[PDB]
């Protein structure tokens, strides 16, 4: 694994990304401040340096941040196979669910005595997002269950901690999660359970 | 670069992972058995051997795919820092959006002259993945971006293309993403337009 003077890789012209969300690459250079780049960008010689095969926001976010080297892997690659790889290092991935994630979140303030700031900090996140995430945990097992495998959303979730009756909570989520309802509609369900 | 015999690597027991999506799993194998793991697995010195930061789909997908060695970056690490690195790694990522994922199959196609086949097979994807995926392409420009921004779900598009008058197909999508109406909603609506 080389580390490569960040001046010296150019973008792909023919990158399958368009958009690049701001808060979102925010985040990475929080991350990368606190962690470094923990997994080498590919890239392909190309005029006078290096153009990205997969590691964009990487790059990006490493430029924001102000390091001067980024740690990339060299492959000696056709474009075509350039782009199959840049296809498949976005495509095969399967991301955490909303448990998984707050679980994170709680290991690291019960097990390892972190604030909640310091997990903020330490994984790049929001303060909201890790305390909002947290608070998830608060919810009875089945309705945990519903945000997990996805028949929740995070924000019916959220709208759901408002209920003061434990049977009552329960209920409603079945309810929501079974008729589908939105998260607007679940917000005045839960006004009315008071 | 290093190169680990896969039968040296063991899982973290304190994980954040439980759950594997099988499907997913063989996904990312035979990606692999098309394109060698991309990025190395972290890992750190442990027992008689090596535990697993991140990278538990990769190991086990090259176990299906009878590797008998995985890339990995050996870390010297806290194990609170370790645990922080897997979080990292899992939840500071930006998927490409089902017409940016399209628009990579469609690539491959037009540019490089692979057929569907071949794409689902260096890319590591179900032949019905993909051929859903371009036909999403042949909606009209104000759909597909819907369809980018997540107002429309893949289901309410797929349900979409049935439409046999253009003029028609925009306004029902317009309405489904507008109320907010569901997948099952949607396709009984298609079926009155023929
Ligand atoms: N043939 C492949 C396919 C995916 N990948 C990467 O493997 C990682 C998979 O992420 P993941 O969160 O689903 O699973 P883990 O292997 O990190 O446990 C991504 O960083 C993908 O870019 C790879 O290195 N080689
Ligand atoms: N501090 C960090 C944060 C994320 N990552 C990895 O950076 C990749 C981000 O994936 P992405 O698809 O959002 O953007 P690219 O950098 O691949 O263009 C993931 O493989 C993350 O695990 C890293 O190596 N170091
Ligand atoms: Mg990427
Ligand atoms: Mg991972």
């Amino acid at each position: 694994v080389l580390k490569l003077p960040i001046e010296s890789i150019h973008r792909d012209k023919d990158q399958p990304r368009t958009y690049f969300d701001e808060e979102k690459l925010k985040e990475l250079s929080e991350s990368i401040k606190a962690q470094g780049v923990l997994q080498p960008i590919l890239v392909r010689k190309d005029g006078d340096g290096y153009r990205i095969i997969a590691g964009a926001r990487r790059w990006r976010a490493s430029q924001a941040a102000g390091l001067k080297e980024v740690p990339a892997i060299v492959r000696d690659v056709t474009e075509v196979q350039a782009f199959e790889l840049a296809l498949v290092e976005n495509l095969q991935r399967a991301d955490l669910n909303p448990i998984e994630e707050a679980e994170g979140y709680k290991r690291l303030v019960d097990e390892f005595k972190l604030t909640q700031e310091q997990v903020s900090v330490r994984v790049g996140k929001e303060r909201s997002t890790v305390a909002n995430a947290l608070r998830l945990l608060a919810l009875p097992t089945d309705v945990k269950g519903m945000v997990a495998d996805g028949s929740l959303s995070m924000g019916h979730a959220r709208a759901l901690l408002g209920v003061p009756r434990l049977p009552e909570l329960q209920n409603l989520a079945k309810q929501v999660a079974d008729k589908k309802l939105s998260v607007r509609d679940t917000e005045r369900l839960v006004q009315q359970s008071r």
